[PDB]
């Protein structure tokens, strides 16, 4: 599925996203923006063996399971495919483990390089969420 821009800020603040461990919701609606273009069934590999998956590009060394990763560790307990959903359940769930973990939004490339410090509240301008 490939989501509108208020669309999935609608569905996203629907699962809890908006607010979550104090990142604003235009900062989940701009980091799918550049991760996914907002395509739930988007898969891109990487140079280590690993693939990013589904609209936040969740990568299959550390957060899901797809069977060709060494040294997986799957830490959302879930196979890689879940996350190309078009129900964003799983991915949104993930991610809250992700953006848990440490670094924050800084766990996602795109985010820190397109999104974090700019007038994220853009993205979800106009919206009836
Ligand atoms: N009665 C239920 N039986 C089974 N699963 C349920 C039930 N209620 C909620 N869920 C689970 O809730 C998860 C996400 O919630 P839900 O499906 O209600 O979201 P939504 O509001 O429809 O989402 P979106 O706005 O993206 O369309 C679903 O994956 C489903 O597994
Ligand atoms: N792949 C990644 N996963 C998770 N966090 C990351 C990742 N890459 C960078 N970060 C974190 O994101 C923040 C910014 O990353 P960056 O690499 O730009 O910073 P840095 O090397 O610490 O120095 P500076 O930001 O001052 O240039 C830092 O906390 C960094 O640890
Ligand atoms: N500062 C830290 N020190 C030790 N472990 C950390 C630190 N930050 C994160 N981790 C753990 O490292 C693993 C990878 O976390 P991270 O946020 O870097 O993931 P990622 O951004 O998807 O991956 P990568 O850094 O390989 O691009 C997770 O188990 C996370 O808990």
């Amino acid at each position: 599925k490939v989501f509108g821009r208020c669309e999935l800020a609608a569905a996203m603040k629907r699962h809890g996203l908006d607010n979550y461990r104090g990142y604003s919701l235009g900062n989940w609606v701009c980091a799918a923006k550049f991760e996914s273009n907002f395509n739930t069934q988007a898969t891109n590999r990487n140079t280590d063996g690993s693939t990013d998956y589904g609209i936040l590009q969740i990568n299959s060394r550390w957060w899901c399971n797809d069977g060709r990763t060494p040294g997986s560790r799957n830490l959302c307990n879930i196979p890689c495919s879940a996350l190309l959903s078009s129900d964003i359940t799983a991915s949104v769930n993930c991610a809250k483990k992700i953006v848990s973990d440490g670094n924050g939004m800084n766990a996602w490339v795109a985010w820190r390089n397109r999104c974090k410090g700019t007038d994220v509240q853009a993205w979800i301008r106009g919206c009836r969420l």
